[PDB]
């Protein structure tokens, strides 16, 4: 009915053992996209480009809904929860509704505009529950719920690129309508809501390791295995030798190992102190990048590697690890203090740092002439015998991501971070029915061009169950913890200011209690 | 079946990334400019934007055309060829790891 | 834990009840912005509310023999009446009325 409430606003979490449902709820803004129609775009249409940047696809009339962030479903002391007391986590279930349509038609007269309810509109929408359409969530994009449960949002308008050969479009492209689905109608009184159960997946390792895979020995026992240590018994000629020692305590760098540290893909060092850079652009000429079908693509992230060494926080890897923007940032050339860089230094016991060379190998044969010659890695693939960790999760960023529906993957694990799903949460597709205005009245076969000004707003609420991996650690000392910090400030950290703008003064990871190798 | 999206292509192009990148390091010509500028990866940098998945392995082959003229004037058929060892012996990497053959309109 | 400025001090008193009008977005753009929507609909609401409550009285059976005294209004005639509204519509309490007119022993 008109004058009764289709659902109630829904927003906590629950912490029930070993498991933690949290529950958001919104409220949303959906305009009219494209004035109904489709279109189709390219770089053409954008005003041209480099061949890396082509482009060939079509934008919707139709928005979405996108809640693929933690900051959807966590507080910051809901984080601070699961951060410091859980080595693991992962989600289950979902509940998602959409309740409480108003639908309003504007009217602009010569000087004035007016806002009406219109009772009988429609908003038309569904799931792609079968994965047809082409899977926009897992590309970090904005849009998604807010952090702060008080703000209202505007839902992000739905398009999608193809195979493109240039500006134009090869035989082989695909252009989808999504009038061509079945889709529920809602008037002002109905309400839609769906439930999802989440593949297996791994946890997430919300821990950092206090062993390095270095120094895994007993360190009072020596090795039952020798290495070479002399193969010259002095100065002179003709002083070859061979000569072997125990592997011990004391010579730690040539013991056998079972086991070594995961791949690498060497990024350039740039430092914050902007003095010890080059003076010179490199920003795009001195990357990392990988090619496709003739074009070139940062490679960013990348695999998951150590920021920097101990003691050089002041470097960063040039496109290596994720940089959200601070509150009120801008778009375009922006400075440092306007940005937030992470990193990923809590990996530096398994995985290479990401500016270094993966190590040396030999790039000859020694004899009595040429000596013996090495040759740095600048990057190497997976061997049997690696291990490595993954990229950490953050308050602000990705929760999962779809894999491509391919013959072959390796470690599919999203490389932003996050949970890799075969058949992720659906997407959800919403649209404002078209209402024409006043036809004419004689019959003119041409499709309508013209329509009442119409948008529409509710609520909309997601429920999710996180399953939870509680520590059981031995160790003795206190961990570390994140946590606030008492000394004075102006304003509280993830708070509102005096003007009622929320921010979050920082990123957030999940690895601070630790565990053994 | 055949894949109608690209790798690199599986945006939305309509909507920006909350990630930035570095896009300058420079403030202009001269000496002593060094600066760090940073840039909201969107639908107009399609080349920067962070990315989940990345490209299979590789081993790069020599390239042949069938218009003979293009060719280099000598024999590589052998010499020029991607090849493993095993034991002292050298085996073609024939076919090797799926790869595609050439680029658009080659 | 009596509260000092007079009544019953309670661990678990009636609880807050908070209300707050829903807010309704005016017309948005039709291009994306990721911004939070500044421009809303001007709205307010009335209604109608309702309190119960249940008292428990504790009666006197005071053996005094002459009478006590009451809190009472005074005959004298004035130009309006204690506890109502004047000419104007206005209501007001013309005085401070407390609880202790009855009298026991210690």
């Amino acid at each position: 009915g008109v004058g009764s409430s289709s659902g109630n606003w829904h927003c906590d979490s629950q912490w029930l053992g070993d498991r933690v449902i949290t529950t958001s709820t919104r409220t949303w803004a959906l305009p009219t996209y494209n004035n109904h129609l489709y279109k189709q775009i390219s770089n053409s249409t954008s005003g041209g480009s480099s061949n890396d940047n082509a482009y060939f696809g079509y934008s919707t009339p139709w928005g979405y809904f996108d809640f693929n962030r933690f900051h959807c479903h966590f507080s910051p002391r809901d984080w601070q929860r699961l951060i410091n007391n859980n080595w693991g986590f992962r989600p289950k279930r979902l509940n998602f509704k959409l309740f409480n349509i108003q639908v309003k038609e504007v009217t602009d007269n010569n000087g004035v505009k007016t806002i009406a309810n219109n009772l009988t509109s429609t908003v038309q929408v569904f799931t792609d529950s079968d994965y047809q359409l082409p899977y926009v969530l897992g590309s970090a994009h904005e849009g998604c719920l807010p952090p702060f449960p008080a703000d209202v949002f505007m839902i992000p308008q739905y398009g999608y690129l193809t195979l493109n050969d240039g500006s134009q479009a090869v035989g082989r492209s695909s252009f989808y309508c999504l009038e061509y689905f079945p889709s529920q109608m809602l008037r002002t009184g109905n309400n839609f809501q769906f439930s999802y159960e989440f593949e297996n997946v791994p946890f997430h390792s919300s821990y950092a390791h206090s062993q390095s895979l270095d120094r895994l020995m007993n360190p009072l026992i020596d090795q039952y295995l020798y290495y070479l240590s002399k193969t010259i018994n002095g100065s002179g000629q003709n002083q070859q030798t061979l000569k072997f020692s125990v592997a011990g305590p004391s010579n730690m760098a040539v013991q056998g190992r079972n086991y070594i540290p995961g791949p690498s893909y060497r990024q350039q060092r740039v430092s914050t102190t902007v003095t010890q850079n080059n003076n010179s652009e490199f920003a795009w000429p001195g990357a990392s990048s990988w090619a496709l079908n003739g074009r070139n693509s940062l490679m960013n992230p990348g695999p998951a590697m150590a920021s920097h060494k101990e003691g050089e926080d002041r470097f960063f890897p040039l496109s290596g690890s994720l940089i959200f923007g601070k509150q009120g940032t801008g778009r375009d050339n922006v400075d440092a203090d306007k940005v937030m860089i992470t990193n990923e230094e809590e990996i530096k016991t398994t995985n290479p740092v990401a500016t270094e060379s993966y190590g040396q190998v030999a790039t000859n044969h020694q004899s009595a002439k040429a000596q013996a010659q090495t040759g740095w890695v600048q990057n190497q693939g997976i061997l049997p015998g690696m291990v490595w960790q993954d990229r950490d999760v953050y308050l602000q960023g990705p929760i999962w991501a779809k894999i491509p529906h391919t013959d072959g993957n390796f470690h599919p694990s999203p490389l932003m971070g996050g949970f890799g799903m075969k058949h992720p949460p659906p997407q959800i597709l919403i649209k404002n029915t078209p209402v024409p205005a006043d036809p004419p009245t004689a019959f003119n076969k041409d499709k309508l061009n013209s329509f009442i000004t119409q948008y529409s707003t509710g609520q909309v609420s997601v429920e999710i169950e996180w399953e939870l991996q509680k520590e059981n650690s031995k160790r003795w000392n206190p961990e570390i913890q994140y946590t606030s910090n008492y000394y004075k400030s102006n304003n509280v950290e993830f708070a509102v200011n005096t003007e009622g703008v929320y921010s979050e003064p920082r990123p957030i990871g999940t690895r601070y209690l630790t565990r053994n190798l």
